[PDB]
């Protein structure tokens, strides 16, 4: 099947991409820390878990959640809403492409 990438359900990802989408001026392409946290706050979940989910979501700890990162974050909120336990580490199942490898360093000289 196509669209078999990323373990978050296609209908679900569309629903979160939408909100992202409804909150973006069709130009930002990412939400800043406060912006992301504002929507996260509307879950009525504990800040302890919110900070935990944030730390889990933001893969490079930048302070910006893109559409992919937002879908990840809210999906984790959904898990917490569902009353299901959160993992100590995030699985590659829910890690978006390109963000699965980040190395801006190459210094290796032996030959």
């Amino acid at each position: 099947p196509p669209v078999a990438e990323w373990a978050v359900p296609q209908s679900s990802r569309l629903k979160y991409r939408q909100l992202f989408n409804s909150h973006d001026k069709t130009m930002s392409g990412h939400l800043t820390g406060p912006q992301a946290r504002t929507i996260l706050m509307q879950s009525s979940l504990p800040q302890a878990q919110l900070a935990s989910i944030w730390n889990l979501s933001d893969i490079d700890q930048d302070g910006k959640l893109t559409a992919e990162e937002f879908i990840l974050a809210m999906h984790l909120i959904d898990v917490a809403m569902s009353g299901q336990p959160l993992p100590p580490v995030l699985p590659p199942e829910y890690i978006p492409p390109s963000f699965r490898r980040v190395r801006l360093e190459h210094h290796h000289h032996h030959h």
